[PDB]
């Protein structure tokens, strides 16, 4: 059947009905939103029963009522049916009880023993499949598997002894047989399971006390060591050396030809002196065309991997890969292949290479072949980087922290800076060991804001933005007024003080509220303990108030059906025993509740100044918009890259869902008008309004208003006219649960300019402004809310408004929300003697002149609401009425603080005026900042006092040097940028080069336009990171989580890595970097002398940052390059280098010396030489058959002696590998198995050979073992 | 474009190019997931993406399941979302009901105008006769709903 | 019976159940009886019907081994 959408589900008499978009009750088979359902003739939905439509016999599910497969006992005999209702042939079907039948070619179920797809199965006389049990079919007895039902070997206990049964149902005699768990046993001639050490068929196996065959198990069995095979469990003496490579010399007739022309940067492609897997070098001679050796010319570069390899495994892989590209006999080579053979094979490939270079007259084909091959190898890709997605790692796949390592990577040393996670609550590091350490790593290249030099540069940038117009256009009216601090908890909290003190010095923000409020500044500070920090520090920037944003989520904004009560908005716990009668403040609660109590807020108790919002560019936007794209198959993952066209298509579904007349929302938020009604009437907050609630989040800037625009616009204008004075808030509710009459409808009131209380009748200053001010707001979260006929709902407009006429601004109903622009067009209602507006289930209102109106207090459901909303204002409001308070020039407070929550601060409204998912401008005329200039007027009249612009920085775009791209970057929203000072300047050739938002002139025009209309402009200050730096350096890196803590089980610790950390040095960061600091030090010395908390030091302007590099970074997101992309010799663990001729280290082949490689015995023990010709000391080495060995400081393999403990404690240059290992007599390290010591104690050794302590360990056969603290196994 | 099980009984799915699939995948209309190794999981919960999901012991298919957190059981659906205000199964075959809180409901419960009987363990009882309201009630074999 | 004979061209092919009204089944049995007498005149034989009845009868559980509890354990192995 054809699908339908936009009809609600209703329940009558215990049954689901579905009412169409048409408004018609539905009968018959119906595909509703991709689910196939049925309704009988009364309109009820069928669940857990079969129905007959057309030729089909269709079952519907017992929970959902959705069409699915079942077996029906049609007439006498069972018959299978699919989801579409077709009788099934030659197919399995499971019925409602989870029982399985197989129906044959005629549709009739098979009974008895059967073979299906090579699987033996049994069926009872009713056709049902036996699963997970024995069964006596014929002479035999057969066990059948739990889920497949396939015949399998199993053991059962007959009498008191275990017995073995095979797959054919025959008992096992003189043989090995398994059980379902996975354990192997052996059963003798008499049928009885064997135990202990047993020799059968010339081989010895060890069976434990339980009779389990033990594989990969070491122990002294014959009073002599014995290792039991991983494959079959058969005992080897482990006396024979398993390495297959003797010491061999590699030098031959080609060595001097392929050796390096020079041991320096001329002849070797490199990074900071080091070599990489894809390094090309200049050989002394070149086998041109594969015929004749000729001296090389400077341009004749060849890949290092043509001639050298880190190990035989890599060499073999190189040979196999290049072979596959037509370069020689296609080969299966292994690390086990002899070194000589691999080298000979590499030369026939070299010959072939030189032939295709002559044939193509190009080397680009080879660059691509090498690049591709290199990425194949685990050590040269992300497989050795430990990609993880938990926590902030979710964004880009994981982080590396750079290290101070003056010996190997001195340019990258930070000078003992890089203090990580100095967020506000951990500004002094005193929570470094707990979760209270800040998540310093977020995105891209994380800047080291704990470094004084970098702190000074952030101030330079800050100055540049606050004087952007002066500096870039000599236009003193085109300057930003205030800032938003991006990612506060992901940076060193000193930046707050630096910014605060700058504003104090330059604008005297600590002097008056007028000064402070002229430079409105906000924080993106998510941590729940940030508000109290910010307030202790004097509120230099306004904290967000997540507690109210949160409660909107729970009670209104999130979820179609189940929501927290509106009661929770009150936070009655604020008062002792929620005594709303007694109102005694609770001096000592468990660090909980909403930031500002509004139950009876008369402005008498000091509160923390704040901004608050319902949504943001980065809250309830990014996830829904992507879930919508995922849901319609446009992308697969949240991290996945999408194109702008892909975004546009998804946006169409997002919009369809948002404006859905059904009233249901899958991705979008519910009750946004109702949420704004509360946000915009709340005392003691600077509300912020999200562009995307006013206009559509995609496409062009201001292209099309949202359905919420009228209501929010009305609320905003009404806020100018009526919102002042004290507040009260109550609910028809006392807690989680509602008594009989209770509605849980919230009533929020404001009184007028000087009126602070319910019972206050007049102002102290005898101003009359109050009489036509004030507002009443009623809101619910229940669309199915019906009042009792008894019930009355009251707005206590206050005793300053006795007998006054009030008129509606906004009233909800079943098709939308009506908006009333002026007193004449709206229904009036008059307050009583005590000043209460009384409401009933049914109301008859009269217009002041026009007519009589009917209205029910009814929860409604439509695109604009899921609940109730009523807003009422006093009639008689002047056209120019302004209830706002101007900020006072006087030094009102000696507290030292900048912002103060009061009527003046509350008179402000911030507009967050962009969306991250805007389309790119189709023309210069439609660029955001051009549009803002033409439309400035419109925001003045909505009461916006500060305009929060998007970050104006040039997007890093599609640029991607490694690792996962982020949406900020490819959507060009300005949060991901390469140059911090480029805000849309022209290309150097003179051509325009706008950001997503327009040119730099367009920005200055936009900012001026806002000042011409009395609004401020907010700059997005983004100090935490920078993207896509084009220059490479070699850092020392450790793999870390968001807090900069080393991952628990990582090998990636202090390794050399190639990162992209260096800026172009010829960009706007080079022009303007540090330039304004000297002028500033001269003019305000104390800024440069004042100590910061986290460092104990003042900012350092002695060094200017014209070019970024690794020393000023904490780290980066993993770049998918590999743990050992920077080439290293396994034997000595030293990295190759060619920077200075006095400290060169190269493989000996490349210097035309003789490189010997392999294992060689001597009277003392075994030694090993790497492919580069150096002896292994204090290092682990892996042979060509995959076995691992440790070579001690003296250069000798560690091996166990008879009668001595095989377990050895290893302390190596590579620290991560430290631990206790188990080395066998032939030096092989035991891995992923148990090992007995000389005294009979059992230990376990992990994937990498380390002993495991103090935990339970599980087995593939479901055996559990326990390891004590000292390592021993209690089991 | 085929499944293969290796010697250890671990399963990979190789695509059109012979390269194994990784992450969340739909195959023959079945939702699954393969690890960084490239081997699919069986009878386990992997926290892939935003929410946790149980995997079929032999089929590896996404299925509703319930796991124990603290002392109180929870329900997870086939899409990996926790279940609120709904019935959900576990791998053994028992049905439970979960409220807004997610606590498994117990005893006689009336939801959506129908009455179901959940035993001490929270199992929905089908084809069960008993005097529930002091009055006889037979609970449906199909859905467990009480008829008189 | 009605469904089986219907399948052999003796009338409208029917899905009838035990739930079908007795009246409807009896009416349907007579239209099948009519059809039967026509094929007896057409063929001048009743052997075709003997074979049809024999086949139908074995279809029914009460008239075949399904109600006889076939088992093969012990000497029952030989003949069921
Ligand atoms: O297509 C369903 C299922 O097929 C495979 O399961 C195999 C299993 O891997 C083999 O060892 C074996 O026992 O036969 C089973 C059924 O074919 C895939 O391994 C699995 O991922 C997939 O769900
Ligand atoms: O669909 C796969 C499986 O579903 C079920 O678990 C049935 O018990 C089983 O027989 C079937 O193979
Ligand atoms: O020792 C007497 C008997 O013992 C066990 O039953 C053996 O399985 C059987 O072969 C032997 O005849
Ligand atoms: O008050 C703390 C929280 O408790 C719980 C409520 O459901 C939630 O909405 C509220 O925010
Ligand atoms: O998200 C806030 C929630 O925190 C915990 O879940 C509380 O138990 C709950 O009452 C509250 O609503
Ligand atoms: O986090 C905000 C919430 O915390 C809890 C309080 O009980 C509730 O009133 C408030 O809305
Ligand atoms: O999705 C198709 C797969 O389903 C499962 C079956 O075990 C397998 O044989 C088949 O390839
Ligand atoms: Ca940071």
């Amino acid at each position: 059947s054809d699908p339908i959408t936009g009809g609600h589900y209703e329940n009558h008499n215990g049954y689901f009905v579905y009412i169409d978009a048409s408004g018609k009750q539905v009968t018959g088979l119906q595909n509703i939103d991709g689910n196939l359902q049925y309704f009988d003739d009364n309109g009820y939905q069928v669940k857990g029963s079969f129905r007959d439509v057309n030729g089909k016999h269709i079952y519907f599910d017992s929970v959902t009522g959705k069409a699915s497969s079942n077996v029906d006992i049609v007439n006498g005999k069972a018959q299978g049916y699919d989801a579409q209702g077709n009788q099934l042939k030659k197919s399995y079907v499971a019925d409602s009880s989870g029982q399985t039948y197989y129906f044959d070619g005629n549709g009739q179920p098979l009974i008895g023993l059967q073979t299906i797809d090579g699987n033996l199965q049994y069926f009872n006389q009713q056709g049902v499949q036996i699963k997970g049990g024995f069964q006596d079919v014929n002479n035999k007895r057969i066990y059948f598997a739990p889920n497949t039902g396939n015949a399998v070997a199993n053991t059962e206990i007959i009498n008191g002894k275990l017995q073995g049964r095979d797959a054919n149902g025959n008992q096992v005699k003189n043989a090995f047989s398994k059980d379902v768990a996975g354990n192997t046993f052996y059963f003798d001639a008499n049928g009885v399971m064997l135990t202990g050490l047993q020799t059968i068929s010339g081989k010895t196996y060890y069976l434990d006390e339980q009779g389990h065959l033990r594989k990969n198990y070491a122990g002294t069995f014959n009073n002599q060591f014995m290792y039991f095979d991983a494959d079959t469990g058969a005992g080897k003496t482990a006396i024979e050396y398993q390495f297959d490579q003797g010491l061999v010399s590699q030098s031959n007739e080609n060595t001097p030809h392929n050796a390096a022309k020079s041991y320096d940067k001329s002849s070797f492609e490199n990074v900071d002196g080091y070599l990489t897997a894809d390094t090309w070098y200049r050989p002394t001679d070149i086998l041109k065309n594969g015929d004749t050796w000729t001296a090389s010319t400077e341009t004749d570069m060849r890949p290092l991997l043509m001639t050298w390899w880190p190990d035989k495994q890599t060499q073999a892989n190189y040979l196999n890969f290049m072979s596959s590209k037509g370069l020689g006999i296609t080969t299966t080579y292994t690390a086990a292949t002899s070194q000589k053979t691999l080298n000979d094979a590499a030369f026939v490939i070299q010959t072939a290479i030189e032939q295709q270079i002559s044939l193509k007259k190009s080397t680009e084909w080879l660059r691509d072949a090498i690049d591709s091959f290199v990425k194949t190898q685990a050590n040269w890709n992300k497989q050795t980087e430990d990609e993880a997605f938990d926590g902030l790692q979710w964004l880009q796949g994981g982080f590396l922290a750079y290290q101070d390592d003056s010996h190997r990577t001195p340019n990258t040393d930070s000078g003992n800076n890089r203090k990580l996670g100095r967020q506000p609550i951990n500004i002094d590091g005193s929570k470094d060991t707990t979760d209270g350490k800040g998540s310093e790593f977020l995105l891209a290249n994380d800047i080291d804001n704990s470094n004084p030099i970098v702190q000074a540069e952030q101030l330079n940038w800050l100055h540049y933005l606050m004087n952007f117009g002066s500096i870039t256009g000599n236009n003193d009216n085109a300057n930003f007024d205030g800032i938003r601090v991006d990612a506060v908890d992901n940076v060193d909290a000193d930046l707050l003080k630096i910014a605060g003190d700058y504003f104090k010095a330059l604008y005297g923000t600590d002097k008056s509220d007028a000064n402070a409020n002229k430079h409105l500044s906000i924080l993106e500070d998510w941590n729940g303990k940030d508000p109290q920090y910010v307030n202790q520090q004097g509120n230099a920037q306004l904290t967000m108030d997540y507690t109210v944003t949160s409660q909107f989520g729970n009670s209104l904004t999130h979820g179609a059906n189940n929501r927290s009560n509106m009661w929770y908005f009150l936070d009655t716990g604020y008062y002792l025993n929620g005594d709303l009668n007694k109102k005694i403040v609770d001096k000592n609660r468990p660090n909980s509740g909403t930031l500002v109590n509004r139950i009876a807020n008369s402005g008498d108790t000091k509160v923390i100044p704040n901004y608050s919002f319902v949504r943001a560019h980065d809250y309830d936007a990014q996830d829904p918009i992507r879930k919508a794209m995922i849901d319609h198959g446009i992308i697969k993952n949240m991290q996945d890259t999408f194109t702008f066209d892909q975004l546009a298509q998804g946006m169409e579904f997002y919009y369809k869902d948002q404006e859905n007349p059904s009233g249901f929302k899958k991705y979008n938020d519910y009750n946004l008008p109702s949420a704004y009604a509360m946000l915009l009437t709340n005392k003691d907050t600077v509300p912020r309004v999200y562009y995307g609630d006013m206009y559509l989040e995609g496409g062009q800037y201001m292209e099309k208003g949202t359905i919420y625009n009228p209501v929010i616009s009305a609320l905003l204008k009404a806020r100018i006219k009526y919102v002042s004075g004290g507040q009260t808030m109550a609910t028809d509710s006392s807690g989680k649960d509602l008594k009989d009459g209770e509605t849980d409808l919230l009533t929020s009131v404001r009184f007028g300019k000087g009126i602070m209380t319910s019972d206050q009748t007049t102002t102290q200053d005898n101003s009359q402004d109050y009489k036509n001010q004030g507002i009443g707001v009623i809101v619910g979260n229940n669309p199915d809310l019906k009042l009792n006929n008894d019930k009355t709902i009251t707005l206590h407009m206050g005793k300053a408004h006795k007998n006054q006429l009030y008129r509606a601004l906004v009233l909800s109903n079943d098709s939308g929300i009506d908006v009333y622009d002026s007193d004449d067009k709206a229904p009036t209602l008059r307050t009583n003697d005590n000043g209460d507006l009384i409401f009933h289930k049914t109301n008859t209102f009269v217009k002041q002149d026009g007519t009589i109106i009917n209205y029910e207090m009814k929860g409604s459901l439509n695109a604009l609401i899921s609940g109730y909303l009523g807003v009422w204002v006093p009639v008689g409001a002047s056209d120019s009425q302004d209830a706002r308070t101007v900020a006072t020039e006087s030094s009102s407070s000696n507290d030292g603080s900048v912002f103060h929550s009061n009527a003046a601060l509350d008179s402000n409204v911030i507009y967050e005026g962009f969306s991250n998912f805007q389309a790119m401008p189709t023309s210069p005329e439609q660029s955001t900042n051009v549009v803002i200039a033409t439309k400035a007027n419109l925001f003045k009249e909505l009461g916006i006092t500060s305009f929060e612009l998007a970050p104006q920085y040039r997007s890093s775009g599609d640029t991607n040097y490694g690792g996962m791209s982020f949406l900020d970057s490819f959507l060009n929203n300005g949060y991901a940028f390469t140059d911090r000072y480029d805000l849309g300047f022209n290309k150097a050739d003179g051509n325009p080069n706008p950001t997503k938002y327009g040119t730099d002139q367009d920005l200055r025009n936009a900012i001026e336009a806002l000042h011409k209309n009395g609004m401020q402009a907010i700059a997005d200050w983004v100090p935490d990171q920078i993207y896509a730096l084009p220059g490479k350096e070699v850092v020392t890196a450790t793999r870390v989580d968001e807090r900069g803590n080393q991952l628990k089980d990582t090998d990636f610790v202090n390794l050399l890595y190639v990162a992209n950390t260096k800026s172009s040095g010829v960009d706007y960061q080079a022009k303007y970097g540090g330039e304004f600091l000297d002028k500033l030090r001269e003019e305000y010395p104390s800024l440069f002398k004042q100590n910061q908390v986290s460092t104990g030091q003042p900012i350092d302007a002695s060094t200017k940052i014209k070019q970024w590099s690794a020393k000023y970074m904490n780290g980066t997101n993993i770049l998918h390059r590999g743990a050992y992309y920077v080439l290293k010799d396994w034997a000595t663990n030293q990295y190759f280098n060619i920077a200075k001729t006095n400290e060169v280290f190269l493989p000996l082949q490349l210097q035309n010396k003789d490189a010997q490689t392999g294992f060689i015995s001597d009277a003392s023990g075994v030694k090993y030489y790497s492919i580069s010709g150096y002896q292994a000391k204090d290092t682990f080495i892996e042979d060509g058959n995959g076995n691992w060995y440790y070579f001690d400081k003296d250069g000798y393999m560690v091996r166990s002696q008879q009668g001595e403990n095989p377990i050895r404690t290893v302390e190596t240059s590579v620290n991560t590998r430290n631990g206790n290992y188990y080395f066998m007599p032939n030096g092989v390290e035991l891995r992923k198995g148990f090992g007995t010591d000389n005294s009979g104690n059992v230990y376990y050794f992990d994937d990498q050979g380390k002993m495991v302590r103090d935990k339970y360990i599980n087995d593939d056969a479901n055996n559990f073992y326990h390891l004590n603290v000292d390592g021993t196994m209690s089991r």
